[PDB]
This record gives C-alpha cells, structure tokens and sequence, in this order.
C-alpha cells in the first residue's frame, strides 16, 4: 500500500529541475533543496517514474528513490519528521 519515500534529485540544469520539483509536487512536499517526500504505493511509483522520466536526461540527471521504513531523523532547520 502507500508508504514513505525519500525522492532525492540531482539535475544541473534548471528548466529540466524546474519541471521535475512541479511533477514531485503531484506525490508530496519539498523537505529540502533537492529532496521531496512522496507517499506511493506500486501505483503511483510506476507513474511518477514514467512522468519523471520523460523529463530528465539520462545521460546528465540523477533521480533517487528511497522507501522509508523506520523513524526520519532531523537535524537543523527543515520540516520537522512524523
């Protein structure tokens, strides 16, 4: 079912970010500069990577996803963990 993923990006050019954080905005909230956090199930995993994938270029852009599974711990400034 739905879970917590950690979506983490590293895109140097910034028409290509700038479309990427609006498709993420469609699955979750920004936690920081480069890191959304998205709850999907298989569903909506598969879609935000077919969506996320007609946007980036392969070959420059890097996309991280990582299901959650235990306490977020936060240091510093940022929205603060469930």
């Amino acid at each position: 079912g739905k879970r917590l993923y950690a979506v983490a990006y590293d895109i140097p050019d910034d028409t290509r970010r700038v479309k990427l954080a609006n498709l993420l905005k469609s699955y979750g909230e920004r936690v920081q500069l480069s890191v959304f956090e998205c709850y999907l199930d298989e569903r909506l995993l598969e879609d935000l990577r077919r969506r996320a994938r007609r946007l980036l270029d392969l070959g420059q852009d890097a996309l991280r996803i990582y299901p959650v599974a235990g306490q977020v711990e936060v240091l510093g400034v940022g929205p603060l963990p469930e």
